[PDB]
């Protein structure tokens, strides 16, 4: 074309309505084509503002079929570096996430897929504040979901407790590097046998890695054990004279390590 002709300016609703138009009839490599073709440039705000939405668009659209593979090849951890990446946690307008439509909807094997995936978040809020599973409008799917919730934290909570053991401060990490994981684990529950929480338990094991790593994780100082002590209250006082010697440098650090996580507790307990 003419130098002359202004630039083709980018439409939302157009680009919605050949996406949809392929999303109900076409299959993914079609999808792939439409993609390379209409989505362009790439990187155009209003154009990358439908492609993340295209995992929503297809809940709502598209057979179970193409849903499958644009998981597979679109949003997992391997394509998180190309053009070609979708946020299976993306969340629309209202809040909702591709799992908060497939429960409203009652898409019981689309569910299934998402619940699936290694990076689902089932926590997330809509603007209504509501989880994906409270969107569900069929018992059966609700219940499918709550089962899989309380597997996905019987499992993630044995590796809580096995990264612990092994004393691996990067498997730690890696555990709450996940959002979904940050919010199902609680690092202040108290364990029916001992009836300490880890923060008491490595404590008396004076390990001074793992209280550091537990109290900059949400670890609360302020949770007695099971016989009424706080976890400073594990720690055996010395006298002012001897505080800063070397043999008891090691109980000298957890007390104030102790001491900086609860005055930082206080605020958390006001806001």
């Amino acid at each position: 074309g003419s130098a002359m002709g202004s630039t083709v300016s980018v439409s939302k609703p157009l680009l919605k309505l050949k996406l949809l138009d392929c999303l109900r009839q076409s299959n993914f490599q079609q999808l792939c084509h439409l993609i390379a073709n209409e989505f362009q440039p790439f990187d155009e705000p209003t154009v990358r503002s439908v492609f993340e939405l295209i995992l929503h668009y297809a809940v709502q659209v598209s057979p179970a079929s193409l849903i499958k593979d644009i998981v597979q090849n679109w949003t997992t951890k391997g394509s998180s570096n190309s053009q070609l990446f979708i946020d299976v946690n993306k969340q629309d307008q209202d809040g909702n996430t591709p799992l908060h439509l497939a429960a409203f909807q009652s898409r019981g094997d689309v569910v299934t897929v998402l619940m699936n995936h290694p990076d689902i978040n089932d926590c997330i809020l809509n603007d209504a504040h509501l989880q994906p599973i409270e969107m569900c409008k069929n018992l059966n799917i609700a219940q499918m979901m709550q089962v899989a919730r309380a597997n996905y934290v019987a499992e993630i909570a044995q590796e809580f407790r096995q990264a612990f053991n092994n004393r691996d401060i990067d498997h730690l990490n890696s555990i709450l590097s996940n959002p979904r994981n940050q919010e199902l684990l609680d690092i202040n529950g108290m364990e029916p046998e001992t009836g300490d929480t880890v923060l008491h338990e490595f404590v008396k094991k004076r390990d001074i890695l793992l209280c550091r790593w537990i109290l900059d994780h949400g670890g609360d100082p302020f949770k007695r054990d099971s016989r009424g002590k706080l976890p400073i209250d594990l720690l055996k006082k010395v006298s002012s004279k001897e505080q800063n010697d070397k043999k008891n440098a090691i109980d000298l650090e957890l007390k104030k390590m102790l001491e900086k996580a609860a005055r930082e507790q206080s605020v958390i307990d006001v806001t």
